C-alpha cells in the first residue's frame, strides 16, 4: 500500500539556511551525462600531508567520530593552498554519482589559507577491500563513547590513506562545485571537490562505521538527502 | 540548536493497529535481567523444510525481498506444525536482545495450522562469518530489482539454511511471544518465536542486502522502532 519506511525524519526538519538555501550539498554527481562537461581547468591536487600526525579523535555526537589534525598538513590546487583542519564519514555517501551513493564518504575539511573560506575534500569508500584502512581503523579505535569528548589518540594518522591512488597517468580525477556544510547550520561558502576515484575498505570497516553510528547497539547512517543543483555548475578536472 | 538525523520517519506514522495495538512486534528481549523468566515449556523445534525446489523471489518494494515456498514445508514445536509460506530479512535486526540490534534478521513466516494465526521465527544474522549463506545468498543473487517483480528461483532455496546450528545439548534456544506483523496493517495474533543463537555471516552479504533495500542505489535499513511490551511476557525454552 502507500506505505514506507522512508528517509531518516531528521534533515527535512533542520532549519535556517539548511532549508533555504540554494547552493546546498550534497549534490549529484553527473559523469555519464549527455550534458556537456565544463572543464574546472585547476590542475592536479598536491598533497603534503604529514604521515604520523597526532590527532585528538572529537565524538561529534552526530554519529561521526572527526579526526582533528594540527597544522602543517597541506594540499595545493588552482594555486592556492588548503590548510587540513579535521576528518570524519558518513554512511552511505552524501554525494551520489549518477544517482548512486557509496558505503562511504570521507570528508577531509580544509581552511583555505589563501581565502579562509572552507574547503571539503570527498572521497567516496567502497566495499570489497581486503587492506584495512589504518586512518578509518585507527579514528574507530580512539573514539571516544561519551558524546563531545575527545581523546587525544596514541597511534599516528596518515590522512594521505583517506584519498585516492594517483591513476596511471599521474592524475586524482576530481570534481568542483561552490556548495555548503551537509549538517547545521548548513553554511554555505563552502567550496567541494569530490574525488572520482573511490578507495577499496574491508566490509567490516564500513559496518564498523555504521555499528559507531548505531552507537554500538544497532547499524544506523549519518547522511543527508541529495540537494537541487539550481543554478550551479559542476565543474570536471577529471 | 539541537538536530539529528534520527530514524526513519515512515513508521511512527503507520495506521490502524499499528498504532492502537498493544501487542506490537518487535519488542526488546531482555535476557541478562535478574528479573524471572517463564519457561515455555514447549520443547524444541523440529524442521521438515522439502518442497524448497522451485520457488519465487519477489521484490516487495518495501525494501527486503521475499522468497515466497510452495506448500509442503513444515516445522513442529509445541504439539503444533507452522506451515511455511515464504521468507524475508531486515536490516538492522528488528528485534533486540538487551537493547542490542544485530545486523540483520530472517523472517521464516509460517501459516500456524493449529491455531489459524501466522507464526514467525526469527533469527539475527551477525557479521564476521566464512562462508556466504547460500539461502540468503541465492536470495540476493535471483532477487529481481525492479520493484513488484517476482522470478522463479532456478536453484533450490533450502530455509533451514536460515536456523542457528543446534547447541552443544541438541538444541536451539529461542523466546516465544505473541506480537504482530512488524509491517502495516500490523496484524495481531501472530506466535514469534526468535532464536537467541545468531548465524555469522560474511559482511559483504549484509551491505549487499542493505543495498537490495537501498534499490540498488544507497544503504538503507527496513526495520521498526521497538515496541512496548505492555500486558505480555515473555516465554524463554533456554
Ligand atoms: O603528494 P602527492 O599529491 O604527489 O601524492
Ligand atoms: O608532490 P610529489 O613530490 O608527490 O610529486
Ligand atoms: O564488495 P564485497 O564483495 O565485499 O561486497
Ligand atoms: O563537514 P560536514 O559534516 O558539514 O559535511
Ligand atoms: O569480520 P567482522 O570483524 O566485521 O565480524
Ligand atoms: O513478517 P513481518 O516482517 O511483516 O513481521
Ligand atoms: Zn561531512
Ligand atoms: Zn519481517
Amino acid at each position: 500500500a502507500a506505505w514506507n519506511y522512508g528517509e531518516v525524519a531528521g534533515p527535512p526538519t533542520w532549519k535556517g539556511v539548511c532549508a533555504t538555501g540554494k547552493r546546498q550539498s550534497p549534490i549529484n554527481i553527473p559523469l555519464n551525462t549527455s550534458a556537456p562537461k565544463v572543464d574546472a581547468e585547476m590542475g592536479e591536487f598536491d598533497f603534503a600531508y604529514g604521515s604520523f600526525e597526532k590527532c585528538d579523535v572529537l565524538n561529534t555526537g552526530h554519529g561521526t567520530m572527526q579526526v582533528n589534525f594540527p597544522a602543517g598538513n597541506l594540499a595545493f590546487i588552482g594555486n592556492m593552498e588548503l590548510e587540513l583542519l579535521q576528518f570524519h564519514f558518513h554512511a552511505p555517501s552524501e554525494h551520489a554519482m549518477d544517482g548512486r551513493r557509496y558505503a562511504m564518504e570521507a570528508h577531509l575539511v580544509h581552511k583555505n589559507k589563501s581565502t579562509g573560506n572552507l574547503a571539503v575534500l570527498g572521497i567516496m569508500l567502497e566495499p570489497g577491500g581486503l587492506i584495512k584502512n589504518p586512518a578509518l581503523s585507527t579514528a574507530l579505535e580512539v573514539a571516544p563513547e561519551v558524546p563531545l569528548a575527545k581523546k587525544p589518540s596514541p597511534k599516528g594518522i596518515n590522512p594521505v590513506m583517506l584519498l585516492p591512488k594517483k591513476s596511471k597517468a599521474g592524475t586524482r580525477p576530481f570534481v568542483h562545485y561552490p556548495g555548503s556544510l551537509t549538517t547545521p547550520p548548513c553554511s554555505e561558502g563552502v567550496d567541494w571537490f569530490v574525488f572520482m576515484q573511490p578507495i577499496k575498505v574491508p566490509d567490516s570497516q564500513i559496518l564498523d562505521f555504521m555499528r559507531f553510528v548505531g552507537d554500538n547497539k544497532t547499524y544506523a547512517t549519518n547522511t543527508r538527502p541529495l540537494q537541487l543543483l539550481n543554478s550551479r555548475l559542476v565543474e570536471y578536472e577529471l
